[PDB]
Formats: structure tokens, sequence, C-alpha cells
């Protein structure tokens, strides 16, 4: 059993606890500076014919690299997910993810999602923060998404291949992983208590 | 047409293919992460003959020493940066165009169409950390034996530039001269290599 938060203690995510059984190596063994390269092969979107602007891909990749750097050094929970993902996939170069810079937040983890992406692994990010914001439910009321939480959320999708909807849990394993990590990073935003907004 | 630093040993009959390459790779600024240069350059283990597989433990030993050499070269040598950066824009940013590391095998790099014909069209860079006669090179201070720093850099310059050692009207070739320039910028004591083959 690994660290958790008080907001998860009643009805913890079983799929997260199932995954904690697999990813047990919480030691820092990968170069924080190269986590972006281990994760991403190059630019790529959900639809293959649609090309990604080179300059946006560079803007997302650089901020991403810094978030992976901060997350890996401060959060033991994140290292376990990263380290395990390296043994299974990311050490192999052909099994890395495409970065859909500029496109809508999402990660191809479902058999349907891969059928929609021509069987291509994509993780779409954007910096539409500098518009209508997205909000999430907290014990302190709705809070706006910061790019740290948005990015981490989609990354946890990629490292774990888990989805947000979980039977009998209001958050799902990805949100809980995201919550655990951001707190270990010293992130102030309050935890997300439910996947769906009201 | 902006000539870059050279060595006193090259000014008479400088390598034209090196100076021709200096015109293309002109960005000497440090923009890549030195710690990840090995990842940009090498995808994984792989040898000259495809059926021959590489020992897992040896590949790790070469890749680790390599990573440290590229780190040293990239941070200290501007000439190396121009070659590394230029190689990144053209090929290594693309993941399918990266090199295989033939750890343990004899020093060599597939840069000629013939070399590729022998490797079934696979890009490989063979290194080793290995009785027989040691290897020596020509210097103004007499024969010198190769250190792994020079051996690795030499083969890497083959990969970054796709140039070969054989040059008409030059005794060294562009790869050797690049290697000499770089090792001096890295503060390497060994004397420059004045000729490819002994004369
Ligand atoms: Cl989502
Ligand atoms: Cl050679
Ligand atoms: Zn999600
Ligand atoms: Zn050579």
């Amino acid at each position: 059993v690994f660290p958790d938060l008080p907001e998860h203690q009643d009805n913890p995510s079983q799929l997260r606890l199932q995954h904690d059984g697999l990813a047990t190596d919480d030691k820092a063994r990968l170069e924080p500076m190269c986590l972006a390269e281990y994760l991403i092969s190059g630019p790529g979107g959900m639809d293959p014919d649609i090309e990604i602007d080179d300059d946006t891909y560079d803007e997302c990749r650089e901020v991403l690299s810094r978030i992976l750097e901060d997350a890996y050094t401060q959060s033991g929970t994140f290292r376990r997910l990263m380290n395990y993902a390296y043994d299974q996939e990311l050490h192999d170069v052909e099994q890395r993810w495409l970065l859909g810079a500029g496109e809508n937040f999402g990660t191809t983890v479902t058999d349907e999602d891969l059928e929609s992406s021509e069987g291509r692994k994509v993780i779409a990010l954007n910096l539409d923060d500098t518009s209508i914001p997205e909000y999430y439910e907290s014990n302190d009321g709705p809070q706006q998404f910061d790019t740290t939480r948005s990015f981490i959320h989609q990354v946890v999708h990629a490292l774990t291949h888990l989805q947000d909807k979980e039977d009998s849990n209001p958050r799902g394993p990805v949100v809980e992983y995201t919550n655990i990590i951001l707190k270990e990073m010293g992130h102030t935003s309050p935890p997300r208590i439910a996947y769906e907004f009201s």
C-alpha cells in the first residue's frame, strides 16, 4: 500500500490500488531532463493526415518537459508510474507517444480511441490558458484547471493506460493519481473530489 | 562562407569537405540537453549483421561511457555543437532516422551506400571497450595509441556528418580534422592526428 490522500480514504479507487500492485519502484533512476524524449517520439495528432504546427509542438514539449522534471523529482508516486512505464513500453522507441500539440486534451487509451486514431498512440495538449476555463469539483467548490493539472492528468492516462470512468468510484484512478502527485509536488490547488462537474 | 576555428596542423591543405560542411552546420549554440544526446543519437542496440544480436550488458557499458563523452563534447566544443545540432534538424529529431549501437563490435559506422548494402540498410555505429597489436595514429610527436575518447568521437563524426575518411588531395580527411578540432576544444592532451594512414 502506497501513500494516499484523506479525500480518497472512503471508497478508494480500486483500479489505482490494482495498479499500485504493479508499479512498486518509487526510486529516481531516470534522467529528469530526458523524460519528455522517453515519452514522446515526435509531433502527431488524433487524425493522421492533420499535421501539427512545428512551433506549437515546441511550445508544448518544452513546458511538458519542465512538468515531467518537477513531477519526477518531487513526487514518488509519479516516479512509480514513470519507471513502470519505462520497463513495459518506453524503453522501446517504437512504442512511444505522439504529442498532439494544440489539439483538445485527450489520450488514446481505449480500443475505440485507437481505432479512431488509426491505431496510433497520441497525447493531445494545448496552452489555451493565456477564454472559457474548465472547472473541476472540490470540497472548496469549483476550481479552474491549471496547466500542471491538465498536463499531469493526460500523462497519467498514458503511463497507466487507465480511463477516468470507474464503477462505484466518483473520481476514477487517473484523477486520484493526479491528486496524489500534485500534492507531492507542493501544488496548492485543492484535490478534485469528482470526475463529473455540477 | 564563414570559416570556423581550425588547428595549426590543418592550415596547409585544409580539408575541403570539412570546410564545405562548415557552411551547412553553422549553429554553434548549446540548445540540446547534453544528458539526452545519446538518446537523440541511438535508438537501441544493433550490430553490422542484423542476425547477430548484441549482449544486453555490453550495450549498457558502451552507451553509458558514450553518454558521458557526448556530454563533455557538447558542453565544451562549439565545433561539436554545430555538428550535433545540424544532425538533429536533418535526421535525429526524427525517431526512425536514429542509429543502432553495435556495442562490442569493431569500430565502424555505416555511411556509404556500400556499407548500408552490407548492413541490410540499417544505420549502425559500432563501438567497443576492449592479444593483438594496438592501434596507432600519426602525430607530429610520433605514433600515438588511440584512447576511447578519440575512438568514439571519430565514429560519431562519421554519423553526424555522413562523411568518410577517404579524401582526394587531403592526407587526413574531414572526419579526422573535425575530431582533432573537437578533442582540442575538449582540452584533450593527445597530439593531433596529422594523417589517416601512416606515411
Ligand atoms: Cl479528459
Ligand atoms: Cl575508421
Ligand atoms: Zn481524463
Ligand atoms: Zn573513420
